């Protein structure tokens, strides 16, 4: 399945796409939303087993999960939600994070790999979008 590596960011453009797809209003980008520093990461994983530290410079949180299983969470406002990794391929797996009834939009994200040096990691949220290749340092 590959995806074992820390992967520096490649390609990122969707941060307004997901402020403007979740409903636009004044949001606009949210007039701050963008990008500051260098938002990195971090695959650990040993066959089905995966964790995935997503961090740029203060701390953070990653999942130390192992695809099969759910985790669990929290969303914005309105219910609780958890998650659960799969595959979709081999070298391409998701990852549906529901709120447990959903009301309109979803989270959920897919992280793909390519070649040998392409991870192409994709993050919906509430209809929004993040999809950012990514390469290993």
């Amino acid at each position: 399945p590959n995806f074992s590596g820390n992967w520096k960011i490649i390609r990122s453009e969707n941060f307004e796409e997901l402020l403007k797809v979740l409903g636009v209003n004044v949001m606009l980008r949210k007039i701050a939303v963008a990008a500051a520093s260098k938002p990195a990461v971090e695959i650990k994983q040993e066959g089905d087993t995966f964790y995935i530290k997503t961090s740029t410079t203060v701390r953070t949180t990653e999942i130390n999960f192992k695809v099969g299983e759910e985790f669990e969470e929290q969303t914005v406002d309105g219910r609780p939600c958890k998650s659960l990794v799969k595959w979709e391929s081999e070298n391409k797996m998701v990852c549906e994070q529901k709120l447990l009834k959903g009301e309109g939009p979803k989270t959920s994200w897919t992280r793909e790999l390519t070649n040998d040096g392409e991870l192409i990691l994709t993050m919906t949220a509430d209809d929004v979008v993040c999809t950012r290749v990514y390469v290993r340092e």
